[PDB]
């Protein structure tokens, strides 16, 4: 299984916030931890994207972009199979040091966007999502969201994206033809409910980053780099995921 093997030994370990629980559950406090931890996870999933089956077939431009609009769902998704494994999805566990309960949700100000994070993680459960399920459904993920003008050279992200759609379905054929092709369905399904989630947390980090000198929040130097170069991209349209349905 020399897909699955490689998706195994990629899969990143555990990244704390640096959050003080010791403070108040301000909002400045909570999202400063939030951007520390984006900063800190995208190390990570830059190290892990260059190292998936044919990444690197890419155009090197064309690497940097993927997973520079995919960032936000592949981490959002992440976190939700966490949060079900860990406190089986009525928190958000962000990282070990910075989980949120329902007061951290309202005092963030993004209450209604972790309602719906938390109907993702649920999912995981409701599905009785794999951990071989999860793993390649995250990785197809970095290769759901493109420029509408193509990328540098389109046919190998489309070759890339065909291969690891293949990948899937392999996996569904492997545990078990008429409920192969329900749980391709649920999945594909499952996929394409995190981009709408993605979209409202970019429209909010974009807000956030905008008025951040007023409201003391601070954003490291990535993020405040890919946030204001990359993802008003997706929020103008230039950019937009690719959906099954
Ligand atoms: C990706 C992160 C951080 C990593 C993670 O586990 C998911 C979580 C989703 C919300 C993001 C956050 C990074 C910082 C953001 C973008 C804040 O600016 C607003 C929403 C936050």
């Amino acid at each position: 299984p020399i897909f699955l093997n490689v998706l195994e030994a990629i899969e990143p370990g555990v990244v704390c916030a640096g959050h003080d629980n010791n403070q108040p559950d301000s909002f400045a406090a909570l999202h400063s931890s939030l951007n520390e931890l984006g900063e800190r996870q995208l190390v990570h999933v830059v190290k892990w994207a260059k190292a998936l089956p044919g990444f690197r077939n890419l155009h090197v431009d064309d690497q940097m972009a993927v997973i520079q609009y995919s960032w936000m769902g592949l981490m959002v998704f992440a976190m939700g199979w966490r949060s079900f494994t860990n406190v089986n999805s009525r928190m958000l566990y962000f990282a070990p040091d910075l989980v949120f309960n329902e007061y951290r949700m309202h005092k963030s100000r993004m209450y209604s966007q972790c309602v719906r994070m938390r109907h993702l993680s649920q999912e995981f459960g409701w599905l009785q999502i794999t951990p071989q399920e999860f793993l390649c459904m995250k990785a197809l993920l970095l290769f759901s969201i493109i420029p509408v003008d193509g990328l540098k050279n389109q046919k190998f992200f489309d070759e890339l994206r065909m291969n690891y759609i293949k990948e899937l379905d392999r996996i569904i054929a492997c545990k078990r033809p008429t409920s192969c092709s329900r749980r391709f369905y649920q999945l594909t399904k499952l996929l394409d409910s995190v981009q709408p989630i993605a979209r409202e947390l970019y429209q909010f980090t974009f807000d956030l980053l905008i008025k951040s000198h007023m409201v003391s929040v601070d954003f490291p130097e990535m993020m405040a780099e890919i946030i204001s170069v990359q993802v008003p991209k997706i929020l103008s349209g230039k950019v937009k995921p690719i959906y099954f349905h």
